[PDB]
């Protein structure tokens, strides 16, 4: 397309939403390509990662870890405005791993404080994909100070199977997992910083162990647990889409499966079909979809299960619906011998 | 199906056996769907798991690690008797990852010692499917200690490949893949403890470093070599299931293949094929089909060749037949 | 065949390059079946693998780390004759990943200093594979001290897609992956060695933690950077073969896509297409076909950005040609 057929189309503002919550969206396009306009602001801020009280110096597209789900459908152009505040103290970026050129859009938008920029790219290819930033000299620590979400670019005729039957979902959630790298003192203990340069020598010794102290959902361990837990009913049919930006991952739907699992993230290669459990490599996106059989309580997990019940990566849905014996019975009770 | 069709089907009771071998089955289902009774009783009890004395207090499914393979057909019925003896000192439970509900049937299941329970679920996906115990808020350290396995639900038909053709295997085994975390003392000694309870604390010390201290098939270093190889003959149909309910592995046939793989091990998704290497999650079960052309030896290994040949994770085949020299020839034997 | 029928196939003899370019070869066969001859001599030789000095005791195919790709056709035989020269210290062999028997071809050609071997096997099976040395006893360490490379045995009417289509590259490259363990003293400095005997107990030592300490691309820090970008431009059509004999990678190309990749390696298993990274377990090798659209540098990259951008696995493309305002621009430059 030439600058005057793209300045023809139609824009569309779209408010982000935090999540695991994802924007107002058509499965379906409606018309033609448009330009979908997105605003985020970058905060540097002080988050709790833990029910003891740890603090991480994240490094948050739009305030949250991980950053929110840009949807957009395949041929729209994405067009971001990328707002560095006067009270962050480092230069960032954004990369779309989604885009075209120029390390995905980071060479084009290194921004100081007190800066601002307009990126515009074509979504030429559906699927989920991870965003970043990464200024150069200094990507890994950005990345595991939070500074990560992903994008959905959806076909224009929505999700099929991998033989062309429509896969419509009812409701979406976007799980965002983060490794944590926090320094310890002598007694354990997890430091805390006046300053976000203050952790950089201490945390980079602890990112060359490769052994992160926490891996969270949402930022935090049990964040999407209690009343954040994620819900649905039985033959509620939910896509749960998934993003590491650096490290690998294998979730798994603990009292369930991923019916059809797009574990690459890449919508024009089939789903792998009726998963236990899925694998997504650090540096991107994968999504699985599922219609709910039982009811009661299920837990989302990376099932490396010393990561998912020792280091933090386990969510939970709250599922409402009658109980299906057929799939499962209590033949007899736990009792004596 | 009704209640009635349910109630109605036919019950049959089956006798387990240890891995790697694997309890008579069909390949093709005979007759309907029937309900598949088994029965395992929970061991708790030292193993020895090295060439240096090294204890882990076990947990195990009818007394194995892994805990033994169950077949059965897509659309039957698995029903379990789980029994945890008064000798036992936990809590235990079983979540079959073939099952829908109850967190995989571990919210149906928790059994004190000197209880039993029994579950019963439909296999409504064919696949090779990992299961293991998971006591709430002890989940990895029951499963680290050897407490899992996996079943096989095999479609109807049998297997095919990609192309709708079937493929028959003339022998199955079954390789449970486990990752130990055996504390030591500041001289770097394993330590050993009376009770698996007084181990707790020191375990999850290790196991957070995510870093094994072994990793091994069926419960022990060197377990599957030796006189204790697995076997076949040139020209036979080898499946091999292969399971990791914790970590991550990439199972290797060395000196062979993977011909057909379902390195998912879900036999709707299309098996991988002309495999090298292929890679199970931590969580999974795959399984791979190969016939042999070659006898000798093999080593079938995790290939982090580190994992293998330092940490455990090693096999081999004892294979009969003819040589083949068009497959593979010395021109020049080693020579000065 | 038999080996009257093998005996008369035509031979031709290939001069090998240094990675990671890739010696001349054709994408669709020339001609029927051949035996296809390489030599290779093992050198055991420092290498320097970061900007600290920090050395290995490379044990090296042909002088380099990786090992040189070599280029068959599906049904061609590969012929190499091995030879570890008298100035070396340690027993070597080859296993080929890609042959069936003998673990390989390791059983089939162990070479003392001053001695050398010629082994042909047949390229049954279509991809690209990993080859290492693999000496009983002594794996993983000749693995890790860099003694590895890949194949690749392409399809008689070259690559296609999913659906038939051909797929023909314009240039190739090969990318070998290293996960090195370099012992430290007590003040966290890199130790040097002047045998690689004399490395054997502090290397193991390290490997045991299963954390590199270095992980890079074509035996060195910032290798594939500068002088030693790879190359391309808008338009054309590009073939990254990437290994890794002993751990997972995950490789992404920073700007780009894998526009069809065989991620097991293995060209009859079809093609994941528009791939932002894609994984490749230890044992084997992948491939990424991409068309570039854009000029200018690209990154390429282990995905764990701590192993890309801390430990050493980052390489460069430097992309001539025009930018396309359509596919990417800059509405508003950084800017107050
Ligand atoms: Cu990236
Ligand atoms: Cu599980
Ligand atoms: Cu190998
Ligand atoms: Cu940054
Ligand atoms: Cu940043
Ligand atoms: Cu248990
Ligand atoms: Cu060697
Ligand atoms: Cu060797």
């Amino acid at each position: 397309a030439t600058a005057a057929e793209i300045a023809a189309l139609p824009r569309q503002k779209v408010e982000l939403v935090d999540p695991p919550f994802v924007h107002a969206h058509s499965q379906v396009a409606e018309g033609g390509p448009k330009v979908v306009e997105f605003t985020m602001v970058i905060e540097e801020k002080k988050i709790v990662i833990d029910d003891a009280g740890t603090e991480v110096h994240a490094m948050a597209f739009n305030g949250t870890v991980p950053g929110p789900l840009m949807v957009v459908h395949q041929d729209d152009y994405l067009e971001l405005t990328l707002i560095n505040p006067e009270t962050n103290t480092l230069m960032h970026n954004i990369n779309f791993h989604a885009a075209t050129g120029a390390l995905g859009g980071g060479g084009l938008t290194e921004i100081n404080p007190g800066e601002k920029t307009i990126l515009r790219f074509k979504a030429t290819k559906p699927g989920v994909f991870v965003y970043h930033c990464a200024p150069p000299g200094m990507v890994p620590w950005h990345v595991v100070s939070g500074m990560n979400g992903a994008i959905m670019v959806l076909p224009r005729e929505g999700l099929h199977d991998g033989k062309g039957k429509a896969l419509t979902y009812d409701k979406i959630y976007y799980v965002g997992e983060q490794d944590f790298y926090v320094p310890r003192d002598e007694n354990g203990k997890y430091k805390k910083y006046e300053a976000p340069g203050d952790a950089y020598e201490d945390t980079v010794k602890v990112m060359r162990t490769l052994t992160p102290t926490h891996v969270v959902f949402n930022g935090a361990v049990g964040a999407l647990t209690g009343d954040k837990a994620m819900t649905a009913a039985v033959g509620e049919k939910v896509l749960i889409v998934h993003s590491q930006a650096n490290r690998d991952t294998r979730p798994h739907l603990i009292g369930g499966h991923g019916d059809y699992v797009w574990a690459t993230g890449k919508f024009n290669t089939p789903p792998d079909v009726d998963q236990e459990t899925w694998f997504i490599p650090g540096g991107a996106a994968g999504a699985a979809f599922y219609t709910f059989q039982q009811p009661g309580i299920y837990a989302y997990v990376n099932h490396n299960l010393i990561e998912a019940f020792e280091l933090g990566a386990a969510a939970h849905f709250k599922v409402t619906g009658e109980w299906n014996d057929d799939l499962m019975t209590s033949v007899l009770a736990p009792s004596g011998t």
